[PDB]
Order: structure tokens, then sequence, then C-alpha cells
């Protein structure tokens, strides 16, 4: 899976379906849907939960940025 990064907090409702994120965070991402949630996982996989497609960037960090 792909990796993005959150863009904004988004310290949500309380909701179990929902995955608590700060700003700078890194999660995977399996789905995405049109109500606007994409369906992200700790990258330890340790929870999971809905989060704003709308705070949720391509995690792109500078070591990534050579061809091997």
């Amino acid at each position: 899976d792909p990796k993005f990064e959150a863009a904004y907090d988004f310290p949500g409702s309380g909701s179990s379906s929902e995955l608590p994120l700060k700003k700078g965070d890194i999660v995977f991402i399996s789905r995405d849907e049109p109500s606007g949630w994409s369906l992200a996982k700790l990258l330890d996989g340790s929870k999971e939960g809905w989060v704003p497609t709308a705070y949720m960037t391509p995690y792109k960090d500078t070591r990534n940025t050579v061809p091997v």
C-alpha cells in the first residue's frame, strides 16, 4: 500500500470508527469513499479508522528522490 501524510490535525469526534491524527502523521490508505473519507491504517498496523481524505497528501521524503 501507498503512504499518506496528514496535512491537518483531525481530533475527530471520539468515535472508534475514526482514526484521530496529528499533523505530519504518516499512514497507509486502503480505501477512499465518495462521502469524503479514507480508510487509514497506522504504519505499525496497530489501529485502523476513517480519516478525512482532504487532509491526506502523498508522502514525499527527500530521501525518495533517487532511482534505486
